[PDB]
Protein backbone atom coordinates (compact mmCIF):
# COMPACT_ATOMS: atom_id res chain seq x y z
CA UNK A 1 0.00 0.00 0.00
CA UNK A 2 2.91 2.56 -1.63
CA UNK A 3 2.94 1.28 -6.34
CA UNK A 4 4.48 -2.07 -6.27
CA UNK A 5 4.88 -5.16 -8.63
CA UNK A 6 3.22 -7.89 -9.37
CA UNK A 7 5.38 -10.31 -6.41
CA UNK A 8 5.74 -7.58 -3.66
CA UNK A 9 2.76 -5.58 -3.74
CA UNK A 10 2.14 -2.95 -0.63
Amino acid sequence: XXFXNQYVAL
